[PDB]
């Protein structure tokens, strides 16, 4: 919806905004949504998502799909009306994206999802790309490691001439949804297949959102296929804007630079990363 | 509608157009076409703007969407016909724009919409770009502030990777309509994902107007996630053809310049903005 | 329709087009087209143009559209057949372009629609364009008084940031049928939105034609939103094309060249206009 | 159909083509096809041509079209089968062209259709085209004149801002059909908004053939709107291919090139033309 | 189908395909598919081919069109099932190209076609291209005669603007289906308006292989209507790739090179062709 | 499905898809998918791909295609829902490749296909390419072999003026799943006529992962129809993109170059290859 600011509140949404990627406790946005998405009643549809065709599909809290689901609307402080209508497996009412309030008042932030090396990090998008044939799937999955702590990370396989990796976009987003509905860090092996397909294209534009608003974090791996020349520039264009974080390699072998939005209109942050491999291609990322 | 002119009815228009400008106290279009909008019958259809497909969806004086509205037409003073007609949520019959008549013989104005730091502002769109990745986004809510002066601004979000951020287009112009209905200064932040499907083509090409029509300014934020090349300078020129004021960045850092185009035919102005950074990113436009 | 000629014939054509802009009263031509218009029997569909998405509305002589008119045929000198069919407010049946005849076996002409300054102009299309952000909107607004002379001029609004713009492509050829079946001089405000759509296509190529047919002069303002390098040369050249007569700028501020096309394989003329602005930006054509 | 040869056969064939242009009376293909027609029973299609669609619609000997024909087929003597059929104004089963044979086993000719100041012309298609606004309309209007000779040259009109122009694609096919049906010399001026529909482009690719094959000749102007660079050299590439005859203006005033095609396989002939302007614009074509 | 190798049975299938080029009698295999074709059951399908749409129309062994045929499915050795279905004169089910087996477990041939000035010509599709407008239909006719030797060779005529070419691509394919059916050596008179629609598309596609399986030759002209620039270097490349031999012009005055493939994996071949015109430009090539 | 992981789980994985390609005994892979084929209930849908159109063909595990099956679903261990439908010989139902798990927890591998003059083979995608006319076809032949090496290889074959090729997509995919589904070495001779129709882009998408997740591979021949120029370069990328391993040749005649990507997030490897050919261009790689 739209919101309304004077100085004093938009001050006030600032500070906020700053809150919670500098101060918050790590993951707690992650936390509180998940929350909100349990107390949501049974069978009510929580996420919508494209498909190739541009159509969408939708999703419930348990990331089960949604076929049939009766007209059904609600009225935002706002004064805006949001309506969904599932039929025949596909949003007849609706939008892409979150189908019920996770951040409220709060917008605009990126959620810290973690702490790591002395670094916060923030949920939403993050692209690792560069320098092509560079280590990028060894630096998701370390990253992914890393941010998950405690927990386990999340690994959507897509688009790769390998073993068991799913080639077909409607699987793929069939993934990321369930993916984003039940763990804060996730790793996407490929974004090289998705960029383009009216579904892809809704991809590019919505999961930075998608994963900011949850609090988790989408790290996805994108190597360009394209030339070796200044065109990998276009493609780091055209990832910092779709981002929230950017990850990219650097004429250091093993380093690469972390550029991280810290929030809307806030400042950007920069800071460098060492890594070396061990066994089996296993990438340490180095602390202290 | 047409209008006929001689050269006495001519110079009386452009003193007109002029005054809109330079001499009618700031905000006063506004409130006028505010009260000619509570003026309209309960129902009936005040706004149609286009989705994504190229359909149009309609709304009344409240910002609620128009469903069903048997056809209905109007005889105009140039002798032309207004009709429209709303089925299954959709503009059967009528044009994208206001479907009312809030100028009347008063066409081709930039209706001051607010005065700050001396200088006076006009209504309809503002397109904020310039030097990728500066300032935009602190600079269009200073820019918000400062021209809603006693009033809230309005904030449309749109096409970001950041948390509570819309990504559908369709909610997207919902917002926008709601917004140029009930509020005299409204921020979007980010048009990037607008510019190409042809709801969102329909937008650059009506909203400038619309805005004037209504006395409000819409500041847009237009970052060009394009090169970083003299492609800016396209994005530069297709933006100073659909606002109606333009305000770019400069050499100089905290600087931007402001062109505004006063009126149909009349003179273009340019001044200058200082401004500089407080707590958690806030920014002040420097006035005296 | 097609016409046959021999050396004679074909010298008396030529004389007849040389006449029609040389030494004919100027604005007969529009004089006699009216009376043909009038002398129409009620109801009958007078011109077709096309809408945006390809298909083309009809009019009656009073510019009132035609929404359903039975099927009906006309046997030509040519031994040609003419078909005019509208159902739901469509051309079922016919063509683009004046549906009766207006010019006869005299065509190919360029009928001088007015005399200024000394010089004689001509009807049809008449683009104003060239070096982006110039004084086109007062320059064609001049043009149009002048040209009115004792009447006063049509100004048709579109596509532009500013109050009162239509921006919807079918309210703007509904605004031009009207404007050339009554008035001999009009004014277009911006073709900017229109250069691209079916019907906007079809407008460039039919424009110039029915004004001509008419003997009614269409000036329109044409500012190159493109860059500010040579390629407004290549808009100029698409306008010479499309165009009865061209006005471009020039080196010396307040001067215009308007190049002129007195009719078919005839002598294109060229001189020179001389402007000065007055009071609220009212500009001025300099005469003796 | 498709044709058998041996040496021998091949050599009689190649000689019929050389004395078809060399030799034969011109004009004397014309008269032939011209009885072929007239022997054709009533209400027989004989020539199908594209609308800017691309359907076709077909026509009788009289230039009338046909609007319903019941499903009718031929055996060829090369085995094959010609099938037609016309279904609401549209041919429903057939071939663009021809519907009848006018050529018979001997095929590859370009018929002469005339003899002036000491030089053949072909039939079929010629495209006068060359440096920007040179003149092209006087040209084609001489030459009209002047390969008419005893007749009287048809004109069809189109796409050109002047008065009584069509610019209707459809209505224009019309006429070019009932011209190559009923006139050995023939003048398109303006090729201008042709070159694209799928109807304009089946044009470029029958004319040439099916005026060939009457053995009349389409004079056609075509300036180049296009830049004033090395792009009318492409012109003129796409000119030579689809053209039975080329005529291009050289570096000196009023000088023209004819670069005439005189038939398949043989030999390509180049012989100039010096032309002058007389009262109103009138060309001439210095013969002795 | 798909074919099963080892070393041995590879190593059999290379000298076969070699044999087929290097010591099989010339025209071997054309007669030898002939044999096979006649033996094929009355109203059996036995070649599909491609139309403008991208559908395909189906012919018996006598060239003529099937337009209804119950589905039929056949067991190959392979194990795969090939299946036919003609309805309403369009191919319901199967493939383009030939359907019944001519070639069996002898694929990847070239066979030899022909013997002429102490060379072997391959089966298939053979191109002749290059500096534009140089004697490529001379050429095309002799080497037309050259390789029918005692026979008579097909000529195909396509889009050109000469009398009695056909100009409609629906036409020109059931040209080549019936050529290729009936004819061991045939020539195509430009290619020039193939080279894009999907039948079109289609036929470059197919052309080559259903020539090499039936074991006749296809000579076609392909003039690079394109620039005079290295753009026919784009057009030889095309050409070499869609070709089983290739013949381009040279340096050299009536000088042509031919390149050959004789074969799957064979070595590819080259040899010169040395020409001189005689009367009506009738092309023959220099043997001894 | 998507997979959890911690360091410890990551480790087994990365360790586990490095033994499928250094230690497991070559060809293990492809057995292991046969029995759990074989093992899959009679007339159940094992593999699914796209034809031209987009929509795809389903087969069973004999090859035999699938034309009706009952919507029928499956529950992952991931919670995530398969579920698969046939109507009218398309998948109404389910997704491109595999429809039965073959890989299960171990996804990521370029499992070892086969071992020859001291290097090991991944499974999947091998594109050979390079310099244009170079040696592929001999090359992929002799690799076919090697890599067969007790077994027989599959050629597929499409795409070349050759006689017996299919040139039909749709016949093309349907060899390629039963080549898949039934043996562990397979050439594809010429790519050249996929590289687009959205079945081809599906299949340069699929083939690699279906090819690595049978545990088979697919060599495949894609010889530059492009320039000469550096736009192999642009070929040779989106190459690496979408294969396993690729071929490319070198400076040196006979000789090429092996980069095989030994599995997810695993090292690239390379090495050397000489051959030489015999008689009738059979070529043989040197072992020791
Ligand atoms: N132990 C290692 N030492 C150095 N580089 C390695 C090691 N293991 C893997 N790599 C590199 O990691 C990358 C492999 O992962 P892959 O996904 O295929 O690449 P990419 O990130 O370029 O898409 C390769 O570029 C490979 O060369
Ligand atoms: N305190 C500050 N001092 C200097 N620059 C700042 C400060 N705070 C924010 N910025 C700048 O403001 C911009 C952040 O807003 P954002 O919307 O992401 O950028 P943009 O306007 O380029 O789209 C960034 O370019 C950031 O570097
Ligand atoms: N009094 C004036 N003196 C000089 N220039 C003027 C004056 N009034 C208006 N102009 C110029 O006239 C033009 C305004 O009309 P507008 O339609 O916006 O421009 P354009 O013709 O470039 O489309 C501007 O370029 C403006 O700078
Ligand atoms: N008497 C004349 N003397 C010299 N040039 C003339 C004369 N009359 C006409 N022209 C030229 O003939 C052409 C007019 O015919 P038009 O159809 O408009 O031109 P084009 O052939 O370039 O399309 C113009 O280029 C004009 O300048
Ligand atoms: N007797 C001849 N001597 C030299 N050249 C000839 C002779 N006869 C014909 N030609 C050339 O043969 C070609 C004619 O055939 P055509 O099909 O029009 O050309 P192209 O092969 O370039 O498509 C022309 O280029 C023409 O100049
Ligand atoms: N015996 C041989 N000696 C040298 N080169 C050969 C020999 N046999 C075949 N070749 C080469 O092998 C290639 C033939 O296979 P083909 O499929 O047509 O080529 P490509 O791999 O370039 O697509 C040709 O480039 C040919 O010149
Ligand atoms: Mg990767
Ligand atoms: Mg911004
Ligand atoms: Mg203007
Ligand atoms: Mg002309
Ligand atoms: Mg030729
Ligand atoms: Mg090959």
């Amino acid at each position: 919806m739209i919101h309304l600011y004077d100085a004093k509140s938009f001050a006030k949404l600032r500070a906020a905004q700053y809150a919670a990627f500098h101060t918050d406790a790590p993951g707690s946005w992650f936390d509180h949504t998940s929350g909100v998405l349990e107390s949501v009643e049974d069978g009510t549809p929580v996420l919508a998502i494209g498909v190739e065709s541009g159509d969408a599909i939708v999703f419930d809290k348990n990331a089960q799909r949604i076929v049939a689901y009766k007209e059904k609307s609600v009225k935002a402080e706002d004064g805006s009306v949001s309506v969904v209508q599932v039929e025949n497996g596909f949003m007849k009412q609706g939008h892409r994206g979150w189908l019920v309030d996770l951040t409220g008042e709060l917008v605009g932030c990126s959620p810290v999802v973690a702490e790591f090396g002395g670094h916060r990090y923030a949920s939403g998008m993050v692209i690792v790309t560069g320098k092509g044939n560079s280590g990028k799937t060894p630096l998701v999955h370390a990253l992914g490691e890393a941010l998950g702590g405690k927990d386990k990370y999340a690994t959507v396989r897509f688009g790769e001439p390998l073993s068991g990796y799913n080639t077909d976009f409607n699987v793929f987003v069939d993934d990321i949804a369930r993916a984003m509905l039940q763990h804060r860090v996730i790793v996407i092996d490929s974004l090289k297949n998705v960029i383009i397909s009216r579904g892809a294209f809704d991809l590019l534009s919505d999961i930075g959102a998608m994963a900011a608003s949850r609090g988790c974090v989408v790290i996805a791996s994108l190597n360009p296929t394209s030339n070796d020349d200044k065109i990998v520039e276009l493609v780091k264009e055209a990832s910092r804007s779709n981002s929230t974080s950017l990850v990219i390699s650097t004429d250091v072998d093993g380093e690469w630079q972390v550029l991280t939005r810290t929030g809307e209109g806030l400042q950007r942050l920069t800071h460098t990363l060492q890594t070396s491999y061990g066994e089996h291609s296993v990438l340490t990322i180095h602390t202290s």
